[PDB]
């Protein structure tokens, strides 16, 4: 037997007149600002609150985070800030 079904437009068809999409809202997860950053990057910054957010896991960034991911960066505060992060 076999299988497979794939095709769609978006293939050889270049976007045009197109600026309705909405690109990446990052905003913070208590105040929840709102502003666009669309950035290669996870050390964003509220306009207001000031603080250093993972655009991915929305929580308090690290310098351990960095290179690693939400993932990842979990697993390294399980075990190192114990069983319990404070
Ligand atoms: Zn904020
Ligand atoms: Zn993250």
């Amino acid at each position: 037997g076999s299988s497979g079904s794939s095709g769609a437009l978006f293939h050889k068809k270049l976007t045009e007149g197109v600026l309705m999409r909405d690109p990446k809202f990052l905003w913070c997860a208590q105040c929840s600002f709102g502003f666009i950053y669309e950035r290669e990057q996870l050390e964003a910054t509220c306009p207001q609150c000031h603080q250093t957010f993972c655009v991915r896991c929305k929580r308090q960034w690290e310098e351990q985070h960095r290179g690693r991911s939400c993932e990842d960066f979990q697993n390294w505060k399980r075990m190192n800030s114990g069983p319990s992060s404070g």
